[PDB]
């Protein structure tokens, strides 16, 4: 039923998940004066030489690329995380226009998309028991801004007309996610949650300072992707982002001053 029209978007979600006005919801705005720099906090690692990417599928409301998790392949380490997550799936967030499409923000700022690494905590052994926890997944979220082409994006742009409607999967193997990464792994990090229902409060976010640079024609692929499925009513997938929710009894920490 949910979704991101007028009748079943984001202000709507709550009479289905009623967590969406819980304590913990995601995305915020990134207040960048206030987030305190904790100097405890220690660099990110991210370990994805290993990858297996899968399989890309259009869900009906983004396109996940799916990763073998049965191992230790892809992993992200360190920063404010305990133990071990492994990435599952990356997908975006992005709008109908390049003004908007980030779910987070930056000073109010939104860019004209954000990407999600999805990684879950080895401790619960898998995907399913881990959004059960408070520090169950861990989501490494990067900001898109328009100008040059990102060079490790156009596979995945290359492979979106063959997914073009709900429940449409391609093979997708050998995509290193790698590709998608800015230069620095500066981050802001707070507790939150899955920005999709069932919004469960489940996350660490760790938000990269720098955005990726694509190109107009990367992003305008993105948006000829179909909400729908195949033979129903063509509705374009763009402006499926949440917007900024109430940050209520939460600190976000800086790991760079
Ligand atoms: C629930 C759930 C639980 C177990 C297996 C699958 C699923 S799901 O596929 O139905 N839902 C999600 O995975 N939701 C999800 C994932 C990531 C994000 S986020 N915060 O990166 O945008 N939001 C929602
Ligand atoms: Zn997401």
């Amino acid at each position: 039923h949910w979704g991101y029209g007028k009748h079943n978007g984001p202000e709507h979600w709550h009479k289905d998940f009623p967590i969406a006005k819980g304590e913990r919801q995601s995305p915020v705005d990134i207040d960048t004066h206030t987030a305190k720099y904790d100097p405890s906090l220690k660099p990110l690692s991210v370990s994805y030489d290993q990858a297996t990417s899968l399989r890309i599928l259009n869900n009906g409301h983004a396109f996940n690329v799916e990763f073998d998790d049965s191992q230790d392949k892809a992993v992200l380490k360190g920063g404010p995380l305990d133990g071990t997550y492994r990435l599952i799936q990356f997908h975006f967030h992005w709008g109908s226009l390049d003004g908007q499409g980030s779910e987070h923000t930056v000073d109010k700022k939104k860019y004209a998309a954000e990407l999600h690494l999805v990684h879950w905590n080895t401790k619960y052994g898998d995907f399913g028991k881990a959004v059960q926890q408070p520090d169950g997944l861990a989501v490494l979220g990067i900001f898109l801004k328009v100008g040059s082409a990102k060079p490790g994006l156009q596979k995945v742009v290359d492979v979106l007309d063959s997914i073009k409607t709900k429940g449409k999967s391609a093979d997708f193997t050998n995509f290193d996610p790698r590709g998608l990464l800015p230069e620095s792994l500066d981050y802001w990090t707070y507790p939150g949650s899955l920005t999709t229902p069932p919004l469960l409060e489940c996350v660490t976010w760790i938000v990269l300072k720098e955005p990726i640079s694509v190109s107009s024609e990367q992003v305008l692929k993105f948006r000829k992707l179909n909400f729908n499925g195949e033979g129903e009513p063509e509705e374009l997938m763009v402006d499926n982002w949440r917007p900024a929710q109430p940050l209520k009894n939460r600190q976000i920490k800086a790991s760079f001053k």
